[PDB]
């Protein structure tokens, strides 16, 4: 198959829910080996039980801790023999205006969304440099391109993700390590449902409709639709792409 | 399959050589029906004879002529029953500085690269509106994003392509017609080899070496590597993408 | 005065109304010499009679005619001794969807908005090369960056303007000819008020209220606010800027 | 005057050297009151002695400390009566590849370049909300737009700056607080000269010659040329601009 993901090993941060879990399913469906690095044990174990797949491994990981990042990379190499693709998908959203935001909250957002991406990438790159090739895919956002209202720390973190992506692409291209990002729009995931309710008036269904209408396609994205972009970026279909940002936003950033 | 291109009808302008023909091969490999609309009849007919594939059809087309564009769309509908995807790949490059460029040459570049894209899209859209869905993929360029040196009319036409892409995406999203573009870097095709030789001192091989070095990946792209982006954009893998520009440039625009 | 525009010669296309005329007033206020190239002779002569300013000259010009473009540039040089700044401001808007747009209408939009900018720039550049320096400022649009709904040919033209700007900047930097563009949002001019009324149901005041709300600043721009960006781009203040796009859109493109 | 900066109070972080100090001079020249917040007390005191201007005040400030940021804002309000403009110019560069970079160094870059910008903005915004208006100008970089080689943490931080700029613009536009950034290219400052020598073979003069050649204008920028963009952004000339990035890079990002 043209995508050529079979028997590749893919390490996905934040893989036990949402887009990350859709990515786990998509990569397992391509017969790739998947290592999930995520912070919640019960949630990781529930994923493993449901998938019931010898190509899947869960490693509890706090990506803000460098030792834990190193351990996650090692777990992939030990469990499956190597590491072909790192997907830095973990991220959090805290809603607060700049003039009110607690420094501790600012730091939490940047630490998970940006520092953790740095630390994971650092340890993956040490392996990929030695292996002579690799692929890093970062989950950016529409918020790395334009500003979503009311989430300035999140948007700032995602601008950091965008430029970290381009930077690693430029610095590592000579080493055959491709680095790209996906920039999702508004995706229908349980974490987003929670944020929808917390931050808007209305029932869940009313708010989903409101959020759908800001996109030209007039619907929210599904997590599988972002997973499918990650398949493409990991695959050989994207072999001449590095330093690219791929919007998957139902047209949001085209207007 | 996950790409879901089997039995889809794909009309490719400029399909009889270069990136266009690589796209023909990629789509035929997915069991799509392919209609090639291109200007050199002998070349098209030779492609058909060589391929010997009943899913391929050639229709001689000058895309600067509206009646010919309408006829190409009709040919797809008559030959294969419908039209699912239009790939506006035809384009030309004329090298001249602004201060010396002939108006006739300026017009030629804009007519093929931009007006012809409009005219093909116009007639494909009439059909796709009635079909209730569709997909348009435009060949843009790195030159639609940054300026390549010494080809200002080309760059201008490709900025037009970029914005035509976004505009059709915004205006037709509610009709389930996705519209995206690919932005290739420097691709090794026989046609580009001609431009290399005409615009630089040295042997062909010397000049190719020089062109390779300007990209982080340190090589020229292959036409199949652009075809594969087109496959993704046509496929269901990209279902939440519209109004997107996908760069495939070895990192060129990341620096 | 730090902007230092006194005795600079500025040629403004489309200068006899709207943003163009606000620019005329702004530049005359800075004691620059201003040559207006615009299509309506009566309108231009009325402007000259009203302004009663020896620093102002009007030359009737159809910018789609190359001889007229050459004559406009020559008239600036002959009248005031040189040509320091060309402002390519002329543009038109035709409202039509791609699937219905007449080829003749498509061509009109591209001819005025893009080809006329090429032709004016060609002839200005011949002069500026000989002078050893120059400055070209192009009126782009938010529509060169994202798609405004329902005006696809306009947006395409302005993507062309954006890339033509970058291209001339790259190609002529070594000749000390700086080339930049302004990307206005929705600007309150009598011409736009006519378009508002022609293309929407409601009173002028209702339509303006609706158009204001789409921008973070919650208001339309005044023409003088775009003229003031042009003052900056023409001035010495922008001496290290070339190939850049300055958005003046009340925040529209930041979301 | 048209810029209307007389008696406006401007707080400039990193104001005691380089671009920051050129901005100090430019704003003092417009009869604005200037408060410099910078980390080196001796350097600040030497600046004050040299400028010898009652419109200048220095307050030693570590912008990574929230209390110090608050104290800097308070010093502006207490010394001159209010705060009209915040210029977040402070930044540092550490050169290291991702795969080798120390977390402590990553954190230093992000803390100064991005967290400090957040904390200064937070406390400035509290004042500006109460005042009913304001202006924030952030020093971004070409590195916020594309990747400069070998400084990935720096580029990441500047992508953060870009998006923080857009976010505050979107969130505070309704409060009449404009927020924009400048994206400088390679600027000739004593601090950059030290980096040039540290990170390249050759004499200073040789290295400056090499750095100049990567820009279409074929020279490095002067710090005053960035200060002049800041004047424009603070001034009423930019009244319809918010959420904008102004590149001042000699054409670097146009290619």
């Amino acid at each position: 198959m043209i995508m050529n993901l079979t028997d590749k090993t893919v390490l996905i941060t934040g893989g036990a829910s949402g887009i990350g879990y859709a990515a786990v399913q998509a990569f397992l469906g391509q017969q790739a080996n998947v290592v999930v690095a995520d912070i919640d044990e019960a949630q990781g174990e529930a994923m493993v039980r449901k998938e019931n797949n010898d190509r899947l491994h869960f490693v509890q990981t706090d990506i803000t801790d460098e030792a834990a990042c190193q351990h996650a990379v090692e777990s992939a190499v030990h469990t499956f023999g190597g590491l072909d693709v790192l997907i830095n998908n973990a991220g959090i959203e805290i809603v607060a205006p700049i003039h009110e935001m607690e420094l501790s909250d600012w730091n939490k957002v940047l630490q998970v969304n940006l520092t953790g991406m740095f630390l994971m990438s650092k340890h993956a790159l040490k392996h990929m440099l030695a292996a002579g090739k690799g692929n890093i895919i970062n989950t950016c956002s529409v918020g790395g391109l334009v500003a979503w209202p009311d989430i300035p720390a999140y948007n700032a973190s995602k601008g950091g993700v965008l430029q970290l992506t381009k930077s690693m692409a430029v610095d590592y291209a000579k080493h055959q390590i491709r680095v790209n990002c996906v920039c999702p729009g508004i995706i229908d995931t349980p974490l987003n449902e929670k944020s929808f309710l917390e931050n808007n008036e209305g029932t869940l269904e009313e708010i989903k409709k409101e959020k759908a209408k800001v996109n030209p396609l007039l619907r929210l994205g599904k997590p599988e639709e972002i997973a499918n972009v990650m398949l493409f970026l990991a695959s050989d279909l994207s072999s001449y792409m590095t330093g690219s940002a791929i919007t998957a936003d139902g047209g949001y950033t085209a207007q």
